[PDB]
């Protein structure tokens, strides 16, 4: 049950310093902080490449603009070298459930890397390669959401945010989430939603978030999690309208918040109405729920459907989107100690 | 203590139908629904104008593009004829704490009108005029936020969303709120905030909301309010880790949520971090709090400071904004039964 690829594409993030270069000594604030960050990431990319080549593996190192589907098909395995952002980028071009995608955190002090290998492998990559070769790991297939688009006036062409018609399959899958909303941050969004083929219900809010189990810890977590002060208050209306302290409040906050996370393997969508407006003229139903399918009718003026923060689609009045989870969209990942 | 103005400007909202006209029978969905809405609003505007003129009051009726500061100064009183959106529009051009601004809800079935006179006066406007003339009302001065801008690379020119340097006063006041965030809905916002001259703390989130007491019921309410299911859950961790029902859950939800609203007369800012990202690489302090002053240092790429959903200012890395509450920005409104 081992695993040793012969061909690997590494797709490495572009650093802020590289960004500033491709755009023009100490300008404003974090001047040489950018250069320190750049050297850490570069050191780590070289460690990964050297380790692979030392195992006899043929490696091709690309940035964003040269990470393409052709390079993915050439490779036996994709390695994202950066942070969770780099894993989303890499996963966006993999649509084959058998193709391994592995993430290495190249700046652990500034990159969370929740989708990447544990931090120790960043500077101990031959060790990870040995664990793979020896089968000392397990496969984790992360469920992903796929998007269909139909209706009138639709435009299914994807837009890369990093620079009547029947249902058509959009060319990207969501590993984290589909966000839906007006482009203007302060403009309320208006749509109708049907969950698991239920009746259509109108909604006014600041958007909709539809996440996977993998995405349950990302945007969705910060949309729905309850502040420890909010439960201090809520538990105080309780005794007014058991004793409390920092102990009990922290216990109840974390149980509630853990209830927002679910397994990346579970094929269900966590769907949240983001900041709904109720009041005396509009009304809203549930705020969050699980489902296997949610369809959205756009009633918006200048709105987008945004996949993993990276790929955007037009979604204006007349457009109808269907999200669901399909086994062939499972993203093949690894789990190490 | 009566009140009868001689000159009045009425600023009336533009209807969707007027919008469609100024842009070109039954196109898509709500076809003649737009025309029904248009006739209701027009009927009501005529009732207001006829009532005023029947009291001997000279009236000038304007839409958005002709509501200007000159017309405001000509008038003894401004009347916004539409919904809360129209009140925000009208208030945006009044900077004199002595100048009355009155809102009439011209479509009560579709307009909340929380800033407007009670719905009965929409078709009983001579009655409101008599109550004013007789002193059968009270004045309500609603506190507003003012914005200063300083730093490097700043651009203080306002942008109408409806189509090194020392601190300079921005030309609009917030009756509802100042929103601050990246323009791209899915891009995390990065800034430093100082509350009541406290130490600077970095923050990563989906933006900041800074509202008045008037704005406490608007965006801020939907940013912070707790769902009745979330307290059902929270009260269930409580008994596990008094009896519950629909009764007790609704009682505790509404006490908690009422704690988010405060008097429009109170001169303090309710400040919320909108969807903060904590995790193992960033950290956040309080989520919401009251204050008299909050200063924000922009660390953003393409961000805006948006006042009452209507006026937008550039706010990118190097810009520094100061918000506070000043008595001369009080907005003079009326309260009737
Ligand atoms: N207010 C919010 O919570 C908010 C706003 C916008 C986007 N997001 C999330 O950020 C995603 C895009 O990430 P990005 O790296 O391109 O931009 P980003 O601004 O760097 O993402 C914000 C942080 O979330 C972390 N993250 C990403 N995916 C995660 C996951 N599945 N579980 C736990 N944490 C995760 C990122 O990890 P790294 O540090 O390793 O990059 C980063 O620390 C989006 O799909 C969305 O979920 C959240
Ligand atoms: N997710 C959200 O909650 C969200 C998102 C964007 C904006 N907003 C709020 O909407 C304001 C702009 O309003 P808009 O009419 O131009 O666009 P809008 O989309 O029509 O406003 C949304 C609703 O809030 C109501 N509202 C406005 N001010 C209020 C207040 N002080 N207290 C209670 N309710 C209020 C509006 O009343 P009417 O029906 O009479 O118009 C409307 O029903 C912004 O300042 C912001 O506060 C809220
Ligand atoms: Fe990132
Ligand atoms: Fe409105």
């Amino acid at each position: 049950g081992g695993f040793r690829p012969s061909r690997v594409v590494v797709v490495a993030k572009t650093t802020r310093y590289e960004f500033e270069q491709q755009r023009y000594a100490l300008k404003g604030s974090s001047y040489s902080g950018l250069l320190e960050r750049h050297h850490i990431h570069t050191k780590n990319v070289e460690h990964i490449i050297d380790s692979l080549r030392n195992e006899g593996i043929e490696v091709r190192l690309v940035k964003r603009r040269e990470y393409d589907e052709e390079t993915v098909r050439w490779a036996d395995a994709v390695i994202a070298a950066g942070g969770d952002g780099t894993m989303l980028l890499a996963a966006s071009k993999v649509l084959d459930r058998l193709k391994p995608v592995i993430g290495v955190n190249t700046d652990p002090e500034r990159s969370e890397g929740h989708l990447c290998l544990p931090v120790r492998y960043t500077h101990s990559f031959p060790e990870a390669l040995q664990k793979f070769y020896r089968g000392e790991f397990r496969w984790l297939w992360r469920q992903r959401i796929r998007l269909y688009l139909e209706g009138t006036g639709i435009n299914p062409v994807p837009v890369d945010l990093h620079e009547a018609s029947g249902p058509q399959l959009l060319p990207v899958r969501a590993l984290n989430e589909v966000f839906i909303g007006e482009s203007l941050s302060s403009r309320a969004s208006y749509y109708e939603i049907s969950v698991d083929d239920g009746p259509w219900e109108k909604q006014k809010s600041s958007g909709l978030n539809l996440c996977t189990g993998t995405g349950s810890k990302a945007w969705s977590f910060n949309i729905n999690r309850v502040a420890t002060q909010a439960v201090e208050d809520v538990l105080n209306i309780a005794k007014r309208q058991l004793p409390l302290n920092r102990e009990l409040v922290e216990k109840v906050t974390n149980e509630y918040n853990e209830s927002l996370l679910y397994s990346p393997e579970e094929p269900k969508i966590l769907f949240s109405i983001r900041e709904p407006i109720a009041n005396r003229v509009f009304s809203s139903s549930r705020q969050r729920c699980f489902s296997s399918k949610v369809c959205v009718r756009s009633r918006c003026w200048d709105a987008c459907m945004v996949v993993d923060g990276g790929t955007s689609f037009e979604f204006n009045d007349g457009a109808i989107a269907s999200m669901m989870i399909n086994k062939e969209d499972e993203l093949r990942t690894v789990l190490l100690e």
